[PDB]
């Protein structure tokens, strides 16, 4: 049923993002925290 | 078009996931040279 199946797509996509914000700031710290050394 | 609008779907599913891949991966390189610092 393509309700369910393009609801669950959506909440792949999210989980994704979410992903993706977390690890560019964390890779954003890390690069800082490199040009403090 | 609905064919033509699913193919974008896997097209945009396909770059978030390889986004997630590279910083995952950035992310342990910065982790490796922080730890030697």
């Amino acid at each position: 049923n393509e309700k369910v199946e393009l609801q669950e797509l959506n909440d792949r996509f999210a989980n994704l993002i979410d992903k993706v914000r977390f690890l560019e700031q964390q890779n954003k710290i890390l690069l800082a925290e490199l040009e403090q050394l």
